[PDB]
């Protein structure tokens, strides 16, 4: 790390590829929570039979006494399935891929199914690129995703049927959990010690933000091609200026090639612009200073005090991610704007960093988790309990439990490395990041018991966080503690 002073620390080098690493971070949201737009469900009735010579006498009404979404009447007034399809509302949304290929009444579910392959596609990118970023390097599978990303989002855009559609979903995916994860470590490799955790809100910040690029862009062009197309379509850029940049130094080290750590060093000097002290820097120099550096998974379920913190830990980073995904996949239902909306739960996470921030302090990190998942649970709960008719209380309630929820997110992130020891940190922290996902997975299969029971999502979204916050009081306090090196501490 002092090598990285000796190059200068936080120069230009970490001015100008951490923004530029960190940009792709901004079409992340729009991604993960495309299909609010592009999957949208505008108001569907069934379609007439020509053979008639409107709607009264061929639609049947249910107790709204709107014309029905699964039926059609046989004769001109027995009640029949629609052979000729639907008649979509060509107001809000002129095409979504629930107009497009018909995911309506029986295919209601199909809908839900995309959003969990393309998660799925998340979790396996996560793994996949994480092993390849470790053999080829963190640049090269930048490079590599930054390109996947863009065709596979591209071709998802110009997809011909749905499953299609959802193979191309679950490569966008895939390679956009391998930016999400060699973002972080590309840009806390470069920067020094004291300025990593200055990273890692960054990135957290920036993604906030992309909500409102999502909520305006969508607005822009609702339309789910030219706006699947336009979301996927800036990654062509990503990767042709990704070639440029200068790969992991640190990586060089460990992997072996120390004679690259050099290179990768006596460039960034030169951009920098303290290029005498890298002149001074040579091989001599890298076998000192990394000469104590450079010299399992299964672990934490084979230790029974590190399988304690693993259980419990894995289901607060499920929990968070579950009832989070399970509050946003719906933004429909509010009585509002759907895009109005995604603005507001953007400008909520804003300040729940914060008061996340500050209740972490001050009160204690136990304290937050148990607090911010308790009352994401709880209005959640209150969510399928109050009446459709309450619009802006249904839409206060998911407001604060959304943000209830990204400050869970934190509370966890931070948390967890202070729980566990130095020797399974980075191993237990990507476990507690393979256990959100597989909760962004499952929430979709959840919001498809609406067919059973409408506000059974939201029963479960509701009860699983207050499950949770009982989970952080069988963990220890970490406020003002010193972080673990081995199992016997604490
Ligand atoms: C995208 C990011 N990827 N890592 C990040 S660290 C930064 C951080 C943020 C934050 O809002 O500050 N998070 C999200 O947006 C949540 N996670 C997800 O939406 C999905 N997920 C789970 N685990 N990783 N992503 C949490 S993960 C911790 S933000």
């Amino acid at each position: 790390n002092d090598l990285l002073q000796q190059v200068g620390g936080v120069g230009r080098f970490q001015q100008i590829q951490v923004t530029l690493v960190v940009l792709p971070l901004l079409l992340m949201a729009s991604h993960n929570t495309l299909q609010n737009f592009t999957a949208a469900i505008p108001t569907h009735h069934c379609r007439p039979p020509a053979d008639a010579n409107g709607l009264e006498v061929w639609l049947p009404r249910d107790r709204q006494g709107q014309p029905e979404s699964c039926l059609r009447f046989t004769s001109p007034q027995a009640t029949e399935p629609c052979t000729d399809g639907w008649i979509y509302d060509n107001s809000t949304f002129p095409s979504t891929i629930v107009t497009e290929w018909d995911l309506v009444c029986s295919h209601r579910a199909l809908r839900q199914l995309a959003q969990s392959l393309y998660m799925v596609g998340v979790l396996l990118g996560a793994m996949v690129f994480g092993y390849l970023a470790d053999r080829l390097g963190r640049r090269k599978v930048l490079i590599l995703n930054y390109l996947q990303t863009a065709v596979s989002g591209t071709c998802a855009a110009f997809a011909p049927n749905f499953p299609i559609y959802c193979a191309f979903r679950l490569l966008s995916g895939m390679a956009l959990a391998g930016i999400s994860l060699n973002c972080m470590t590309l840009n806390v490799e470069w920067m020094p010690i004291h300025t990593r955790a200055c990273v890692g809100t960054l990135i957290g910040y920036v993604y906030s933000l992309g909500q409102f690029l999502l909520a305006g862009v969508a607005y822009a062009v609702p339309h789910w091609r030219h706006l699947q197309l336009l979301v996927s379509a800036p990654f062509f850029a990503f990767f042709i200026y990704s070639w440029f940049f200068i790969e992991s130094a640190r990586w060089h080290s460990s992997s072996g090639r120390l004679d690259l750590t050099l290179r990768a060093l006596q460039r960034v000097a030169r951009i920098n612009g303290k290029r005498e002290e890298g002149a001074k820097l040579s091989m001599e120099v890298l076998r000192a200073s990394l000469q104590k550096e450079l010299t399992s998974a299964m672990e934490l379920l084979r230790c029974p005090t590190l399988r304690h913190l693993f259980l419990c830990l894995s289901m607060l980073w499920f929990a968070t991610s579950f009832a989070y995904y399970g509050l946003v996949m719906d933004l429909q239902g509010f009585g509002v704007s759907i895009y109005l909306i995604q603005v507001i739960f953007g400008a909520v996470d804003l300040p729940a960093k914060l008061v996340g921030f500050l209740v972490i302090n001050s009160l204690g990190r136990r304290p937050a988790q148990m607090a911010a998942l308790l009352l994401a649970g709880i209005c959640i709960l209150l969510n399928g309990v109050i009446p459709q008719d309450q619009s802006i209380v249904r839409t206060s309630l998911a407001v604060l439990g959304k943000g209830c929820l990204a400050a869970s997110f934190n509370c966890i992130f931070l948390y967890t490395g202070e729980l566990y020891p130095t020797m399974i940190r980075q191993t237990g922290m990507g476990m507690g990041s393979t256990m959100a996902r597989v909760g962004s997975i499952v929430s979709p299969l959840v919001s498809m018991t609406a067919e059973l029971y409408p506000s059974m999502p939201l029963f479960i979204y509701g009860a699983v966080p207050v499950a949770a916050s009982a989970v952080t009081v069988l963990l220890p306090e970490t406020l003002g503690q010193p972080l673990p090196d081995t199992v016997q501490d604490l």
